[PDB]
């Protein structure tokens, strides 16, 4: 009489309550399976991950932690929230996976990208971007690795950010997307709370261009694209690295750098009316904003919320509203520390 059942999906098997019906898979990743569901007892359908062992090795156990703890310094419409976690198994000896349930949405950010959008749905969505990065902000958070396979979209245009960003060694069979990282982030330097803007820039860029604005095999060629396109950063800038990056960036070839009008070209943006024409010119103004290289001349959150662009959805209620862990652990103490936050 177990409240559990268990379903096979793809080469792994999901033990579920019996409240959650007629899964299906939705997507995967290097820390977990994701399926959609119909909750009888909501009435509702939700996305159901599965952390898979998470206490296995020190990078997937710090991670499931922090966003176990996260979770809880939260609570913000374009934040993720859940509706319900646990753990089929009984006892800590036999601990192994813990499942996450949250609403169902509609579509990742990689799919929004892909399509042609009016102004009203970009500054809408990025709206919300800056509202969960304010509030996470405001949670002494600072994400540093948001990106769009890690955003969440319905059909009414309302936006989720899924993960609390950066806090080593593993053998995934796939590597980690560092598109998005800022300048601070790559060339490993100190870093504020706008560091998240560079990423929203890159995103906002790409939903424009339709590309990977700065690609690369690693972080080499990412700052290779990024000089290419911005140019070489001020001599300032310099001062902030460490005296070997700083070397290697200093050596290397100073480029010039384009002209936003010239990266973001009137062709990509909808001329066919007044309005379109105006939108257009204030969105590229806020690119030229956020891509800026050096965090010291980079536009802030709450500036950025103020942008024009951005600024005709502003709302006081959605702007504003409001534990120290830190060191390792050996995989038995990562699994003690799980399973205690799992059953609260
Ligand atoms: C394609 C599914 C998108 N998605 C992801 C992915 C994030 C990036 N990695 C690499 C792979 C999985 N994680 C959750 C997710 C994150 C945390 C919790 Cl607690 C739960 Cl239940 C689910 C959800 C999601 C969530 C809701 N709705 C959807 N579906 C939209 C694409 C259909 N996906």
């Amino acid at each position: 009489d177990n409240q559990f059942y268990s379903v096979e999906v793809g080469d792994s098997t999901f033990t579920v309550l019996k409240r959650y019906q007629n899964l299906k898979p939705i997507g995967s990743g290097a820390q977990g399976i994701v399926c959609a569901a119909y909750d009888a007892v909501l009435d509702r359908n939700v996305a159901i991950k599965k952390l898979s062992r998470p206490f296995q090795n020190q990078t997937h156990a710090k991670r499931a932690y922090r966003e176990l703890v996260l979770m809880k310094c939260v609570n913000h419409k374009n934040i993720i929230s859940l509706l319900n976690v646990f753990t089929p198994q009984k006892t800590l000896e036999e601990f192994q996976d813990v499942y996450l349930v949250m609403e169902l949405m509609d579509a990742n950010l990689c799919q929004v990208i892909q399509m042609e959008l009016d102004h009203e749905r970009m500054s809408y969505l990025l709206y919300q971007m800056l509202c969960g990065i304010k509030h996470l902000h405001s949670a002494g958070i600072i994400h540093r690795d948001l990106k769009p396979s890690n955003i969440v979209v319905k059909s009414d245009c309302t936006l989720k950010i899924l993960d609390f960003g950066l806090a080593s060694f593993m053998m995934t069979p796939y590597v980690v997307t560092r598109y998005y990282r800022a300048p601070e982030v790559i060339l490993g330097m100190g870093y504020k709370e706008n560091v998240d803007i560079w990423s929203v820039g890159c995103i906002m860029g790409e939903m424009v261009r339709h590309k990977i604005l700065f690609p690369g095999r690693d972080y080499i060629d990412q700052w290779n694209k990024v000089i290419e396109q911005l140019g070489t950063p001020c001599p300032e800038f310099m001062k902030k690295l460490q005296p070997t990056v700083r070397n290697y960036v200093e050596n290397r070839p100073k480029y010039a750098g384009l002209t936003f009008p010239k990266l973001f070209p009137d062709s990509l943006f909808p001329a066919d009316s007044e309005h379109n024409k105006l939108k257009a010119s204030q969105a590229r103004d806020l690119l030229s904003k956020m891509l800026v290289i050096d965090p010291a001349k980079r536009i802030s959150v709450d500036d950025a919320l103020q942008h024009p662009y951005i600024n005709v959805w502003y709302d006081p209620a959605e702007v504003e509203a409001p534990q120290l862990d830190e060191r390792e652990h050996t995989i038995e103490e990562w699994k003690e520390l799980i399973y205690k936050e799992v059953m609260n």
